[PDB]
């Protein structure tokens, strides 16, 4: 009820970032899914199984075991509830790499940006998604500070060229570019 995001969490982002509170606002409306938790109160996720492979292969210094939650080809997704077992079971595999092979949170931030984030372990990256949609926020902040290009964009409001470095190269196929502009001027 009160786990959704307030003004006071829009503004500390702003201010932490040193920009408008309407482009916070915008880019949450655009890039965010709404809600940061599921039904029973834990973090929405997606989990990689591609990137469980490659997170586990550094780590052994070899291939690992492909089985549904571990493989190099993309896919295999559930969805919702059903993602946190197959992150359960990726668990039993490496708990390291398999909270790390999930994206996390309102921003779908991978968990092996744990480091580059600034975060005193991968379980202070976890704990800081299951505390609030504030702490999720926080986390996207982080990412948009260790990308000058895209942090300058936002303080700059281009739209077009945070978009192309945000979602993507093919991002005015979603008018990605559009919306972020329409979504700050209907909080401006």
């Amino acid at each position: 009820s009160h786990m959704a995001l307030t003004e006071q969490d829009f503004q500390s982002a702003a201010d932490d970032l040193g920009v408008d509170v309407a482009s916070v606002k915008a880019v949450t409306k655009v890039e965010s899914r709404g809600s940061g938790f599921l039904l029973s109160g834990v973090p929405k996720i997606l989990f990689e199984r591609h990137w469980m492979f490659k997170l586990l292969k550094r780590k052994l210094g070899h291939d690992p075991e492909i089985n549904d939650v571990c493989n190099p080809k993309a896919g295999g997704y559930l969805g919702g509830q059903a993602e946190h077992e197959r992150l359960d079971k990726a668990v039993k595999m490496d708990r390291d790499c398999a909270l790390q092979s999930a994206s996390w949170g309102l921003f779908q931030i991978m968990g092996f940006h744990w480091e580059a984030l600034g975060y005193a372990s991968v379980q202070a990256f976890v704990n800081a998604q299951y505390a609030s949609e504030g702490s999720q926020l926080n986390t996207f902040v982080r990412f948009i500070k260790i990308n000058p290009a895209i942090h300058k964009a936002l303080k700059s409001k281009n739209w077009a060229e945070f978009a192309k470095r945000y979602n993507g190269p093919d991002y005015k196929k979603n008018n990605y570019d559009v919306k972020l502009a329409e979504a700050y001027q209907s909080f401006k």
